[PDB]
């Protein structure tokens, strides 16, 4: 019955102690709690999570209160809990075939994965035939969380017919969504995304119920299908030309009776990882949440070293790192271990003879180098859950970029909403996971070199700092004060990459001094609770959901307008609320629904656009005072770190050979960093241009970008000729009278026979391109030493003047005459 009594009476292992104070302390607070449904237990990594898990499971088994699951995120986690549960004598049973008959006779713990109990075909069960559960333990919430979400969606590629029929299914009203996106399409872009509107999903459920029960035989819908067969109204649809991805707004775990039903639930996440997720992906009450059981006593744990050598000299950038690190060293007698976003970038790192492995091999690698195989450093692409790297395994971790999620529906969400609460926690959330795996005991030390311009921007912007752990803002100001000394170093006269080797030779040869510091300035770190008012929106959105998926739209609209109303909301992030309730209402009352979708478009432009009441509004900027917005856009930062951040990382993202979606993006932050007035017609208004600059009353610039073209093109195709005049037409619809200079930014030179331009347009080579940003670089440099909240106007003008970003300097100096043949 007591859990800590339990432990004693264990036939364990001979090397296997007493319990630790933390485990023995959360031991007890469990038992005399709890011995409230849910619970949700908050400890550092290496604590003994397997340990605190089998004794509480077989606490609870001992009482008559059966059956109990142990549920782990993967296999890897399976194998190495049952081996424990072996050593410390505790009987568990495995799910191989069907369910064993001691687990329902409740003899033993049941260790499964999570995706064995959550797939459409489980052999729990589902709805009123579920098997009943009385006790689950979740292991590392946040993963499952993850398995849970992408068990629940169907994604399917281009190869099979079932794209190709949804593609000739819904082409029509993807039109509409965007043109050039939909040519993307067309051709096959991973990074091209249309979404399938709300009224066209409703308007063709059953066509699209036919198609996926036509092919119910392939794996990908096979699993899928009867979580999503009765409730295909509350789903989303999300196309890319490598697949399409149908995803439900909130999980089905209200199918899942054995865990919606269960009558206790323990979880058990990282202290670092804010729990603010678990509202939408586990249903949780915010209580529960705002309540964890963690160990009083427990401070920190583990050392790491987060620098920034992207703070430390302007040479130190992503390239000078990744050619510092990746090729092979044969007197190193610890891991490299490497993060980066893609697979595209193992390209940079595996140039240089790095070891670059696939989904499959990344668990061989891991293994090679706890073995001692500290020769080769090792690449992973976006896969930071269930990889263990504990003291000599890895001792330099490297983290590359800003990581990006793999789900169309949050690249979608990212696309609409860039400084949104949730697509910010996201992104914070997967550093913090990613970061936290080179450190897994008390003891054990590791530095961290986190680079890349746009990981830095996430760490340096004020709206993104606060959603930090204080752990790791306290570390990464650590990390700040270290950065700084040694940039006054160098200004010193010591060179930068010896600088960052002897920090590094600091914190691997265990130096007093950077203990006694580390000592010294963790002690700052007050453990965050959970943000309520996030919490409360969270859960108002949850309710509202449940509320439509009730049949009760009148109660989910009037929640998003209490919500709207209570100021929950941001300001800028009223319209997808207001698409929300245009969304709720669109089977009740659809004059309402189409009032509020306009509203929606209104409000926030890149959402989807009606087609009947929208009408385009000229984008129009005064001539006067470009110098003032400048100043105005600049006085917005608070020191030159932070402007020169963010200034990096939009300039980073003009380069040849990124996606088209980031290069739009930044080259619209440009155009407001510059005093201008920037949109993007194809997103914002569906039709024409891919960027529009206001740089005067009757002065534009229109661009097309082809920034996803390889460089070694020379020839430019029918299609992205047509894609300009269509571009170039639609400007003469609607910006009559206005001067304009049509850029497409092409690397390729000359014209095929077979296409040709209407109008007189004007490319943008490598060359050009490159001029381009290293006046803009150029032109923010000059800044530095600078007062930024009392900057002179002539100040700003004579820098204008002098880095060549005048109007015309615009129009005439950064482009190239294209030729024909
Ligand atoms: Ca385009
Ligand atoms: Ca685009
Ligand atoms: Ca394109």
């Amino acid at each position: 019955v007591d859990p800590v009594a339990l432990y004693e009476t264990l036939d364990r292992a001979t090397d296997k102690g007493p319990l630790r104070p933390a485990q023995e302390a959360v031991l007890g607070d469990w038992f005399k709690n709890y011995g409230k449904r849910d619970v949700i237990i908050k400890l550092h990594t290496g604590q003994g999570k397997t340990l605190i898990g089998l004794l509480i499971l077989q606490s609870r088994l001992n009482d008559n209160r059966r059956p109990c699951v142990y549920l782990c995120p993967d296999n890897f986690l399976i194998e190495q809990t049952c081996e424990q549960a072996s050593q410390f004598g505790i009987k568990v049973s495995t799910v191989e075939d069907d369910l064993p008959d001691d687990f329902l006779a409740g003899k033993s713990i049941l260790v499964t994965s999570v995706q064995k109990l959550f797939n459409g075909l489980t052999k729990f069960g589902l709805h009123r035939q579920s098997i009943e559960i009385d006790t689950i333990l979740m292991d590392d919430a946040h993963a499952c969380s993850d398995r849970i979400r992408d068990a629940c969606k169907i994604k399917i590629p281009k190869d099979e017919p079932a794209y190709h029929a949804l593609f000739k299914l819904f082409s029509t009203e993807l039109e509409l969504q965007g043109v050039g996106t939909f040519a993307d399409l067309e051709n096959g872009k991973r990074d091209a995304l249309l979404p399938v509107p709300y009224w066209a999903w409703m308007a063709k459920e059953g066509e699209v119920a036919a198609i996926l029960s036509a092919a119910a035989d392939k794996k990908s819908i096979k699993f899928t299908w009867p979580l999503l067969k009765d409730r295909l109204r509350l789903c989303q649809c999300i196309f890319s030309g490598a697949a399409l991805e149908i995803e439900p707004h909130i999980a089905p775990l209200e199918d899942f009776g054995s865990y919606a039903r269960a009558k206790h639930r323990i979880f058990m996440s990282a202290t670092v990882t804010d729990d603010s997720f678990l509202v939408k992906g586990l249903q949780l009450s915010p209580d529960t949440i705002s309540n964890p059981l963690t160990y009083a006593k427990e401070t920190w744990s583990g050392e790491k070293m987060v620098l920034i050598p992207s703070m430390m000299h302007e040479d130190l950038d992503r390239a000078k790192i990744v050619a510092w690190l990746a090729p092979v060293n044969p007197k190193l007698k610890f891991g490299i271990v490497a993060l980066v976003p893609s697979f595209a970038r193992n390209k940079d790192w595996g140039a240089y003879g790095a070891k670059t492995v696939d989904k499959d091999s990344v668990s061989e690698a891991v293994s090679d180098l706890k073995k001692g195989q500290y020769g080769t450093p090792l690449v992973l692409a976006n896969r930071y859950d269930g990889i263990d790297l504990p003291d000599n395994t890895c001792r330099v971790l490297v983290f590359d970029s800003r990581p990006f999620s793999e789900n169309l529906t949050d690249l979608y969400q990212e696309h609409c909403r860039p400084e949104s609460e949730a697509t910010l926690m996201r992104t914070i959330r997967s550093i913090e996971q990613g970061m936290g795996r080179s450190v897994r005991g008390e003891k054990d030390y590791s530095v961290v070199v986190a680079i890349g311009a746009d990981l830095v921007r996430t760490l340096r912007d004020v709206s993104s700092r606060r959603y930090l752990s204080s752990q790791m803002a306290t570390q990464i100001e650590i990390g700040l004060e270290i950065a700084e000394m040694a940039r006054e170093e160098i200004a010193a006269g010591k060179e930068p990459l010896a600088a960052l080797v002897g920090l590094i030779n600091q914190c691997l040869k265990r130096d007093d001094g950077w203990k006694d510091f580390y000592a010294d300035q963790m002690k700052k770190v007050a453990p965050k609770g959970a943000n309520k008012e996030i919490l409360e929106l969270y859960s108002r959105e949850l309710a509202a959901e449940q509320a439509y998926a009730a049949g009760d739209y009148n109660r989910a609209e009037q929640t998003i307008q209490k919500l709207l109303d209570d100021g929950l909301a941001h300001p800028d992030d009223r319209g997808w609320y207001l698409q929300e309730r245009a969304r709720y209402l669109h089977d009740g009352n659809r004059v309402e629904a189409q009032k509020l979708q306009v509203a929606a478009h209104r409000n926030n432009k890149l959402l989807l656009k009606p087609p009947t009441g929208v009408t385009v509004t000229k984008l129009t900027i005064v001539s006067q005072g470009r110098t003032e917005r400048i100043a105005n856009w600049v006085n917005k930062f608070e020191s030159y770190a932070d402007l020169d951040a963010t200034v990096s990382d939009i300039l980073g993202r003009l380069v040849f050979g990124t996606k088209a979606e980031k290069f739009e993006s930044a080259l619209n932050e440009l155009a407001f960093a510059l005093g201008f007035a920037g949109e993007r017609p194809d997103a914002e208004w569906k039709e024409g241009p891919d960027n529009l600059w206001a740089l005067n009353d009757i002065q534009y610039l229109l661009f097309e970008c082809k920034s996803e073209v390889d460089t070694t093109r020379s020839e430019i195709h029918k299609r992205e000729t047509e894609q300009m005049n269509r571009s170039a037409a639609w400007f003469d619809k609607h910006y009559l009278g206005m001067k304009v200079k049509r850029l497409i930014v092409h690397p390729a030179n000359k014209i095929q026979s077979a296409a040709a331009f209407t109008h007189e347009v004007d490319g943008m080579l490598d060359s050009n391109l490159k001029a381009f940003v290293r006046s803009a670089r150029a032109f923010f440099k000059s800044f530095e030493n600078q007062n930024l909240k009392d900057l002179s106007v002539l100040h700003i003008q004579g820098l204008i003047d002098a880095h060549h970003l005048s109007v015309d300097n615009l129009i005439n100096r950064y482009c190239s005459k294209l030729k024909n043949v």
